[PDB]
RNA sequence: GAUAAGGAUUGGCUCUAAGGGUCGGGUAGUGAGGGCCUUGGUCACGGCCUUGGCUUGCUACAAUUAACGAUCAACUUAGA
């Protein structure tokens, strides 16, 4: 049975984990708009600040690279050196329109981003291959009727330095609803299955950039997962349960409220992790149709319904389960056989 | 119709609410960010980790008659 391990509080609610494929640290996005990397004793190792709005997704991209996205439309990449080390925002990536709630790193150096402007952004890790964005070419160029204030107005968003700016390699928009998660494809590196809020799920083209197929579903999808091993994909939706797909049936109940996050464990084949903003987490077996352990949060001062919900769920094949949202706390829950 | 006239060169008193909106000021020193460079190890021209040289911040003297300038947006003959 998963059993609490260890526990380290935050400042503000924690969006998004991750740990990467082979690590110790843990990265959290918070709702301040702060990235922070701990090495399992509860101490911040690294800070990332600079995002404008709260965080919604983190990604470990190498030892020194990390991907962030927040409520502000900005991909930042960061670059670390290798006390307290404070990161470097090696670039700033545009164009959503709209805040972006979801990322994810694939083997060939690409990312794939979803936002709530009902569009998907394929984009690069290596910021050198894409098209670089002026934000002075707007209004200095053509300068044609832009007053003062309006100059003004976009003088103000570049207080923070000249910080490197680029535009996506493309952007996938077939959806009708924003979009809540994007992953890549586990095995290929070129399909792009992704769930968005018009009740769809839709599997990409990533060379031609173009959705391929699209299931229907009865309510909206808040978040995907993949299990390539036993080909199937896990999409947990606003509906209280978990529907089970064949990308080419059965479905998971049992929670009370918006299911958040999915994620699968790496050392068994059947099993899949699932975190909702009843405050509670639960693991499932593939062949089931209930939940084998409900994971609570473990803290005297939260409570079931004002303050408990889990917006990240991680399993970390070296530590356990990772959980985060509401509470402050980042819970570890053993979850070893 | 106010504002001294209405073929001419229209500009017209003192004090006293508002008179469309907005933006903008120097010379020097040092921190920051970008750009061109370059130097090593590393992975099949391209990455990864490292080395030395247009925007903005902090201090020091002039200007404070910016009483200036720039831009956006409005407007036409009340005479029978």
């Amino acid at each position: 049975p998963p059993s609490y391990l260890n526990s380290f509080s935050n400042e503000d609610w924690v969006s998004s984990l991750d740990v990467g494929d082979g690590s110790k640290h843990i990265i959290s996005g918070s709702y301040d708009g702060i990235v922070r990397t701990w090495d399992l004793s509860g101490n911040v190792q690294k800070q990332y600040s600079g995002h404008s709005g709260p965080i919604r997704a983190v990604k470990y991209i190498s030892n020194t690279r990390l991907v962030s996205a927040g409520n502000d439309r900005t991909l930042r990449l960061w670059k670390t050196k290798n006390n307290i080390e404070d990161g470097k925002t090696l670039a700033i990536l545009e164009g959503h329109k709209a805040p972006v709630v979801s990322i994810d790193v694939s083997d060939n150096s690409r990312i794939l981003s979803a936002s709530y402007d009902n569009s998907i952004g394929f984009w690069s890790t290596i910021y050198k291959e894409m098209t670089v964005v002026d934000p002075l070419e707007d209004i200095n160029n053509p300068n044609n009727k832009i007053s003062t204030a309006a100059r003004k107005r976009r003088k103000l968003t570049m207080k923070d330095g000249t910080i490197r700016r680029r535009a996506p390699l493309s952007l996938l928009e077939s959806h009708t609803a924003p979009v809540e998660q994007v992953i890549f494809d586990s095995t290929d590196n070129t399909v792009g299955y992704s769930v968005s809020q018009d009740h769809t799920i839709k599997t990409w083209d990533l060379v031609t950039a173009r959705c391929i197929d699209t299931r229907t579903t009865s309510y909206s999808l808040l978040s995907i997962a993949q299990l390539s091993t036993l080909n199937l994909l896990a999409c947990g939706s606003s509906a209280r349960h978990i529907t089970l797909h064949d990308p080419r049936q059965q479905q998971l109940i049992g929670h009370k409220n918006f299911v958040s996050s999915l994620d699968t464990c790496p050392e068994n084949e059947y099993i899949l992790c699932s975190g909702s903003h009843d405050g509670t987490v639960k693991v499932w077996d593939v062949r089931s149709t209930s939940p084998m352990y409900t994971i609570t949060r473990e803290d005297k001062s939260v409570q079931k319904g004002v303050n408990d919900k889990v917006f990240a769920v991680k399993w970390a094949e070296k530590v356990g389960i990772i959980s985060a949202g509401q509470d402050k706390k980042i819970q570890i829950n053993k979850a070893d056989n």
